[PDB]
């Protein structure tokens, strides 16, 4: 169980014993969906030392989630971020995935509760495919909140996801509500084709932290990025598919819907890319240092 | 105080409990990720004096449902769940009252795609809008958009559903207004945040047919009513305009009963109060949930 | 020109004469488009008298179409029904067109001016069936019904009406048909639209399209003669494989289609349940009908 | 009221006295919705001056208007821009807003009239900003762009625009903003949207929105500053979590939006790429530019 | 292979020798899709629904304004007469209307309007048992780009993927939503669903015009079952009482399994039993009532 | 009669006789549309020479049509090129229409008939272009159709495939039974996506404007102006386009293989521009022909002689 672990978790405002975070059944984000979350990597650097991946941007996200569903989250920034810190370092981690989440409380069951607690939690952990677009469609920008990594949105991954692996697939795609590609059900989705870089606009779509790395390094590597509307079938005719995403990085794709991805091996457009972000990860780089905050 | 802060007695995965000892690891699969499923059930003080829940085969009919939609294998059947829900309410000693079964996803692996976790259920209920329901209330059309049934499982009654809703009841009430009504992608009216609508207009019932709406019982409560009143209903694709010019309406729910609805986006509703087949409809409903009706003593289960 | 007349027009609360009928360019609804309209038709009735068909359910949609945009009318059904009588009285007028209009005067221009006058006028006039029209599919889209509100007969939603009809009369057709947004029939540019098949009588759903009183008319005739009516999506092409089509609205009345699209409808002429039904309209409208005949007021 | 005043209105090819700019009620555009318009102003200058802007632009704009829609325009574009400048010089007029409308007349009142006349006349009046407005998403959806021509400047066009904005008051609001079918933002409205983040400007593509004068001039500004614009599809809850966001038009000019939806913008006050991009304009419209003199005219 | 065998087609007015019913490569609807098909069958009791299935076919060039040089009569008796030359009893019949050779431009006029018939002769456990379905990724034609009353060539390249994605992963019949996310139909059947004694259907909207469908509504209606169209849910599926296919050649065909959940019981309801019954009883002519849909 | 003629048609590995190359009735594409087509151009060049143009991307074009659909085509890349111009070589032809096509045999008749041959046939016939002259030099008259565009996620847009016709036919007669020269489509949004064969250009203020390759082809013509336009200067855009755009642009435009670069001098009865072919769409013309011609050391590659 990862509820039966020992270790420690920040929650509400300290560290306590990681058995201990619990709450009760009636907690309002259980019922009702709103609460936010993030993934964040660790990495052990060519130091030999641990460093947080993109700390700030992902705290940054985390609190904006809240805005946009007007939770009042009690700590800023910087307390957030240092407690992220305590938690690799009291588990005496060193490469691992660390998820913060915020949600609300069990003042109030009702849906239009108001007067609830904004608790915030925060747990670590140490840390091409073959892929099948979904029959299911992927959120509605008017419905759900995209910009916000919202509890509620995952129950469409989970369905998508459930699709594809049932079926012997690795992951699966979904398509918007026009029918153009739009994401994986955890990932961002990018495609080459004569060697320039697409990916869907940011509309339907997460706004991803991985995805906005590799979009800079593939400009800072001079390669052209365009953000438009792909259908499935540019998607079999490509050159090269990948996804990117917190968990996985970058995972090449070499199949859709039982369609060969150009030669169905890993492209070179994505091994320069996957290269330049392991750089950007070990420490290897003079030019992103900024990107990586040290226990 | 709290919910979470009483005594009493909770079901939970097979037994009751301590009302307070119905806790969840914070790294538990459905506060992450959004996949639970949910019933609120009534019980009513009946009229002999006694205790009964109000379609209870059919609430825990639909939650298991809910359950199969997401292919979430329950590890209780039906006839265990009603039980158990009879048992919450007797042992809290409850009378009027709202009862909460809830089905999640535990806590041993916490990836989105995560297998092999545990389903949990649990069940808890408490004690149970007078104007509201005698003058009718004020409703203004949300920002937000309705449900998209290829995005969203509308008949399956999910935790992740209610962001949408959380957000159009929120917009409604910062602004003043009792409640929200929401309009489906292709902008018709569909549903109030967390209750059927319905219309009437010379004589006749209107509702949005089964599309982006959720399944709902007390709205198949009302529907055979008006149909055992000979009033025709009919299912169709209806306009926030044809709501501004109509005779009455009104919203119907668990919680929500038959509440008539006297204003819309600031344009009153007929007369401006509760109107004459909304009350009819209303007052059978009443009946029916006291235990004063003969044909549906069977939608009463003594509790 | 319709403004150099004699005659008599009601306007805010009194006749006066029909030229006086006058308004500054600087009138909101000139700019901005929100003001509502009703068309009315009195007719001879067989004994020879003259009478408003259904009068209360016009003015009634009329003061809706005001509800709907909170325009606050000052003046109320009653008054606005004898009013219209009294213009077809004054005019000495039998059988003719009625057209009441309600529009934001002239007090302050801007979007978002409160504190205008809400101002009425009704003018009337006097005032293909047998044969059948042909009709083309518009290639402009009908009403959005969140965009548009559909159910008020607003100045401004006409002008879509304009682009398909001038889209089809241009190439020689007499009407246009325009699809909504999904694919689906919705309405002609001016009238609802009916299709039979196989004995039964189909029409699009009250959805997007216009919830017309000649339309409310033809269904009840329909059912009352036994004929069942379904109101449901219908697609371009059930139309080409119909056995017939027509339009309804208070100045078509029943008006066959014979061709959409250069696809005959059925044997190419009026078909026998339009035949039906219009001559049950025409019984309505003549006073012939017991039954139905506080449809027509008098006078 | 805006009828009862002093002054000249040009109508129809001349000067007439301000209160007798009159129509009839049975004027097409009144019950159907087919006319434009354009808005249009002058400013004081910084030598003193008085100068319309943009007058060349905005003339074409409502000449491409009335070509969308098939109303032939009996005045060229050279002397409707003369008289645009001869009302502001007759009504002796500094600082003021000018208001060219162009409508179908009133010799027939059907709705798909051939041979009315086309009227043009033009009329002219005297003519928050600093730490910006709060601004309410709309119930109301924006315009689809093949039911109206959201490129002509049409009366009809006003209705959704009126509804919208009388919500927005009607709560408290100083503004609405509308998303289009699709969910995503179109506009405000009477103005265009934009976004700031990261130092990069953002806009609805050129979709369901309007083509503003006041949005080219805006981003043209930009571009001269250095500063990337980019248009795409923005979510409402990508305006919550933006750096800035502000709306642009004739009437507004660039006016900062300190909230939407009760969530804060940035930091809740006009931010630093608004205040520049405000500033920029305002130089150019007080004739303190002599990269952009060519956007003015004397009057 | 269906083009090497003994027997005789209709072609253009007159049986010819199977092997001689041949086009160019040069065909305009081979290149452009604009051609009509239809599917009947003959059973041991009679070609069901002749009339009905010839006039849809007639119907269909209609709606693509192509003009047929033979009357509805003639293309009924040359169907009779196709059945009785090939000596065939139970089996289906393939009458195709299609575009000629004369020129091959995207808009070309005065190209022959071509008609022939053939037909051959003709799934137990899945009619009892019922079949395993999934829910296609490809989407059901639009009403507005397709003309979906016709029964045109170029709509079935949507049924070949959707059919050929379902196959690859083991299911026997993918089901097709529509633009809007609503159950529209399968890849050659219409659906149906059974709840609390009611018969649901997709509203006739993208789906197409089924002869079959008409079939099991009037045996419905006719047995006092209320039938309702209605748009319907991917998840109203896996919650439904019961569920079937209807086609030519599904008749009416149980369906037990919806992406993994399964449907009721798992096995054929009792209203989809008893309303193939009554449609196998029609088709077998055992009721008089519906004898003027056989022809003998 | 394209089935009554002398000469060489290139079919499942051979040349045969023209007249010979026959299919059955009973032929699945025939009956369910699923089969792929290019259309390909030759013209005599500079030197006195013919070349095909961008023969390359056609066929690769075309392989991936059958890729989409996962039809097997039975030969590789290089076989089929050379087969193309073998047939334009036998037939000697000079400025000639080729048009090979990919469609699924006789063996099943089954809607998901999973076992039939995927034939492989190539045609190629002259081209004279006086008759078509007039409308490369004046503009031609367009109407938009009531008839919707493919959605994406119906049909496979980048699939050049037999059924997809069905919807252009229909555009086109709508079109030219009123006297118009072609039809403009919009998607199911309402906005601009391409003729029923051709690709739309816009231009307005010096700058040159396409539909983003969305629900429209990915047109090989419409490849070659875009980069042509880049390559003068001009500023390129792909972006939803209104109708009413088209009413009020300074010039517009078809490309395709047939229409070459066409310009449009009316849509709708509203002209566009000054009611001739505009000064933009003339250069980018010249540039094509200039391309096609032989005249370019910059696409040399694009020819195959
Ligand atoms: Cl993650
Ligand atoms: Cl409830
Ligand atoms: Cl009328
Ligand atoms: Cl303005
Ligand atoms: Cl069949
Ligand atoms: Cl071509």
């Amino acid at each position: 169980s990862m509820a039966d672990r020992d270790g420690k978790i920040w929650m509400d405002g300290k560290l306590i014993e990681w058995r201990d975070a619990k709450i009760h059944v009636l907690t309002h984000t259980l019922h009702y969906g709103m609460g936010v979350f993030e993934g964040v990597r660790a990495y052990k650097t060519a130091d030999g030392g641990t460093a947080i991946f993109r700390l700030k941007e992902h705290t940054k996200r985390l609190l904006n989630s809240a805005k946009i569903f007007q939770m009042d989250v009690p700590f800023d920034q910087e307390t957030l971020e240092a407690a992220q810190r305590d938690v690799v370092r009291e588990n005496k981690l060193e490469s691992c995935y660390l998820r913060p989440i915020i949600w609300i409380g069990s003042e109030k069951l009702g849906v239009s509760a108001k007067g609830n607690t904004i608790h915030v939690a925060i747990a670590a952990w140490p840390w091409g495919i073959r892929v099948k677009t979904s029959s299911f469609t992927r959120h509605h920008v008017n419905v759900s909140m995209v910009r916000a990594k919202a509890s509620g949105w995952y129950v469409n991954s989970i369905l998508a996801n459930q699709e594809a692996t049932a079926d012997g697939y690795d992951e699966a795609l979904l398509l918007d509500v026009d029918g153009y590609v739009s994401e994986g059900s955890g990932e961002n989705f990018f495609l080459v084709n004569r060697g320039k870089l697409y990916t869907p606009d940011l509309a339907s779509c997460l706004d991803g932290i991985t995805r906005d790395t590799v979009i800079t390094l593939a400009k800072e590597a001079g390669i052209e990025v365009i953000e438009k509307r792909i259908t499935r079938d540019e998607v079999y005719t490509a050159d090269e598919a990948f996804f990117t995403g917190t968990a996985a990085e970058v995972t090449p794709i070499r199949e859709l819907d039982n369609r060969t991805i150009g030669g169905g091996a890993r492209g070179p457009i994505t091994e320069k890319l996957q290269s330049a972000f392991f750089d950007v990860v070990n420490g290897k780089s003079a030019k992103h240092a900024d990107w990586l905050t040290k226990i």
